[PDB]
């Protein structure tokens, strides 16, 4: 790890990096950090105020010596400036700085390309990225957060499995790929995916991760990791593309990929860990202006709250607009349609507004929702972008961990049973969920606000896949019954009010073999496994219809938490159950009511019905024995676990 030198304070006016009035100077509004490339010149903008010296070091190939070292002049506000009179296209450049008595050199920090591995920034004119009528990608409608149904998905998990039909497995381009089939002939990869009605794939980690985590140079080998590894914010991981020794390859395949996922109907959320990067002492930051970027304890010490070395210093002016800009590169280059915060509870609650006032100016649609849990940090608590601070956050949606663990179960004690396998007591914690989050009345209060700030899910990359968690707590059960308090998991989703999110998988019960954290567990437990699907096309159907479902009826996804108390009300349930009615018309519902029963008791049932018309079956009519409208007192007559759905027509 060596030497950090932190600078030679003369160079600042004895105002040290760490001082609280260093972030009053060197403030740099421009828009030109990085490479600005163009056959006549390219010009270069590096913000570096504690460096004595700063040199462009040019090479020819990613992997060779120096070709040119050019001296940078220093220019305003801590930035230094050069421009190079050449066609700089297919070069690859370097920064070297001299901080104190230690010379450093480094990426780019604003590198758009890189070569292999991201060691070296590549020169090129990004516009010869572009697909062929990339200006004329346009978004499908979406008219509310609550209107997304997300499924979350890997870009080796979709395709590396050896029966997925897709011709290139692990890479960008094999979600591009339409007319797959796998095993039976089912559908896969973005057949499926279009095929189940989601409206947005979430894409874990696509910018560039390190080469700790996956090596670039040998993808002939076995490799596989999550990619919460940043080491360049602003390029695309190299091992989705069919190249990654092409700097433009990994840039025009995630377009196109993007472009065609926008042609089928689907949006694009971005998973962003602007929280960390790989290592603290070899990013670029660090060598390049070291102790501002990344947060230190007053013992100046990495601050790690995020357990993984190292947090970014998203309060800090240059870094906020580092991250923000960042975020403004993939929208306005990539046509990112949302942004999923990594522990955006280590984000700064001004950055976090920030980012969403900057979209809302771009497209209000755009998507931001994030980890938002309450974690310790030098970052001072009432500025941590986390569940207790909901209320300085509007419209930033957060992960509903407390419906998450009612509805299956703690994630953190396998064995324990929750709403779905029959625990006792779990019934409040479901209908907080049901009414998305907010502060609904007496007890059945969470964080939220307003419901787009509730993101429900039973499932997501981390901890064990809801099947594996059921099948860890249901010791006596058998498999069949198992799957129905799978499918009831999935069925409270996507009913909750909020924002429903499922794992990809989900749908055919994906199981990792009990695997717990598969960050970086080879592919055979990571592959979205086509052969299982296949085997569980009825589950993948059910998935289908409850999306379905929720798309047919708007009272399931009311927008604000004033109609929620208006609409929603409580019925009463026994033990095992949670009963509710959305009442009048609720989000300009077809349907003058909805009542939706929600089962986990696998005996027989007979309920009392609110008597508000004549109540007819509209989901899950399999548990339903008989139904009794009363005088149009009303009665319904069930058995087994899993959702039951009714509506008084218009
Ligand atoms: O190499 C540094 C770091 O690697 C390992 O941490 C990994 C986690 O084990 C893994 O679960 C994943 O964690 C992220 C979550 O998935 C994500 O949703 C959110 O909760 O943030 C987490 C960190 O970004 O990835 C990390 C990083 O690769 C290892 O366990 C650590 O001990 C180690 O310090
Ligand atoms: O080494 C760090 C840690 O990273 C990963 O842990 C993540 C959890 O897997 C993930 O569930 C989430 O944990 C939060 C709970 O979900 C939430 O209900 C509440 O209790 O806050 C928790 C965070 O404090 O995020 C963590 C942290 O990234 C990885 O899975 C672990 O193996 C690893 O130890
Ligand atoms: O579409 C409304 C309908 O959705 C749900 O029914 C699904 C079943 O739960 C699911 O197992 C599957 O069942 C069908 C099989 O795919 C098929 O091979 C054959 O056996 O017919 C089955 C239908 O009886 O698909 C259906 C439809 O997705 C939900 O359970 C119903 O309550 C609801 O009416
Ligand atoms: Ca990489
Ligand atoms: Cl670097
Ligand atoms: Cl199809
Ligand atoms: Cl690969
Ligand atoms: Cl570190
Ligand atoms: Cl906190
Ligand atoms: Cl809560
Ligand atoms: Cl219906």
């Amino acid at each position: 790890h060596g030497t950090i030198d932190y600078g030679d304070v003369t160079v600042t006016g004895g105002i040290s990096v760490f001082d609280a009035k260093f972030d009053e100077l060197y403030v740099y509004d421009g828009d030109d950090l990085g490479a600005v490339y163009a056959p006549e010149e390219t010009r270069f903008r590096l913000w570096a105020p504690t460096a004595s010296e700063a040199f462009v070091v040019l090479y020819e190939t990613e992997d060779g010596m120096p070709v040119k070292e050019l001296p940078m002049k220093r220019d305003v506000q801590g930035t230094w400036t050069l421009t190079v009179a050449e066609d700089c296209g297919g070069l690859f450049y370097t920064y070297r700085v001299k901080v104190g008595e230690q010379w450093n050199e480094a990426v780019d920090p604003y590198a758009k390309a890189v070569g292999v591995n991201g060691t070296k920034t590549a020169i090129l004119d990004l516009r010869s990225t572009n697909p062929e009528g990339w200006e004329n990608d346009q978004k499908p409608p979406l008219a509310s957060p609550t209107d997304a149904v997300i499924y979350e998905l890997h870009v080796r998990d979709l395709s590396i499995h050896p029966q997925s039909g897709i011709r290139e497995k692990g890479k960008f381009l094999g979600l591009t790929e339409e007319g797959t089939r796998g095993p039976n002939g089912i559908p896969t990869g973005l057949d499926h995916i279009t095929g189940l009605g989601v409206t947005h794939v979430q894409l874990l980690p696509i910018y560039d991760y390190s080469q700790e985590s996956v090596d670039e140079s040998r993808l002939d080998e076995p490799h596989y990791n999550w990619g919460y590894d940043p080491q360049n914010y602003n390029v695309p991981e190299g091992s989705y593309s069919t190249d990654p020794h092409n700097p433009a390859a990994r840039i025009l395949e995630l377009k196109r990929l993007i472009q065609k996922l926008h042609a089928r109907g689907l949006r694009v959320i971005m998973d962003v860990v602007y929280n960390h990067v790989y290592d603290g002492y070899l990013i670029h930051f660090t060598k390049l202006v070291p102790g501002y970027y990344l947060r230190y304890k007053a013992d100046r010490t990495f601050s790690d709250g995020t357990f993984c070395g190292n947090e970014c210093a998203s309060e800090r002016p240059i870094m906020r607009k580092y991250i923000i800009e960042s975020i403004l590169h993939w929208v306005r280059e990539y046509h990112i349609d949302g942004f999923r915060f990594d522990l955006m509870g280590m984000i700064d609650i001004e950055t976090m507004n920030e980012i969403r006032r900057r979209l809302d100016e771009i497209d209000p649609t755009i998507l931001t929702i994030g980890e938002g849990w309450m974690m310790e940090t030098v970052l001072p608590k009432e500025l941590r972008a986390n569940q207790d601070n909901a209320e300085k956050l509007p419209g930033i949606g957060m992960f509903n961990d407390g419906m998450r663990d009612a509805v299956k179960g703690d994630i953190f004690i396998f064995d324990r049973k929750g709403f779905i396998s029959g625990g006792d007591g779990f019934e409040d914690g479901v209908k907080r969920g049901v009414a998305g989050g907010i502060n609904y009345g007496g007890q059945l209060r969470q964080f939220a606000v307003e419901p787009v700030q509730s993101v429900n899910y039973v499932e997501c990359h981390d901890n064990h896949t809801l099947w594996d968690k059921i099948e860890l707590s249901t010791p006596g059960a058998s498999d069949e019954e198992r799957r129905a308090m799978h499918r009831l998991a999935s069925a409270i989703v996507l009913t909750s009010q909020g924002i429903p999110f499922l794992h990809a998988g989900q749908e055919f019960m994906r199981t990792k073999g009990g695997v717990e954290n598969s960050y970086k567990s080879p592919i055979e437990v990571n592959w979205l496994d086509w052969e299982r699907c296949a085997a569980h096309q009825d589950d993948v159907s059910y998935m289908r219809s409850l999306i379905a479902l929720r798309k047919a009826h708007p009272a399931f996804r009311l927008k604000t938490a004033d109609e929620i108390r208006a609409h929603l009300r409580f019925e009463a349930a026994p033990p095992h159950t949670v009963a509710f009615t959305l009442r009048d018309h609720a989000g300009g519902d077809p349907d003058r009511h909805l009542y939706v029963l929600y089962n986990a008791n696998p005996g027989a049932l007979s309920l009392e019905l609110p008597a508000l018309g004549p109540w007819e079956v509209r989901f899950g009519g399999e548990h339903v024995l008989a139904l009794e409208a009363g005088a149009s007192g009303a009665r319904l007559e069930v058995r087994g676990v899993g959702v039951v759905v009714l509506a008084v027509p218009r």
